[PDB]
């Protein structure tokens, strides 16, 4: 992972 991290680590929701 790398750019994806920005999305999930930040927003932090399973959704």
């Amino acid at each position: 992972l790398d750019k994806e991290a920005v999305y999930f680590c930040h927003l932090d929701i399973i959704w």
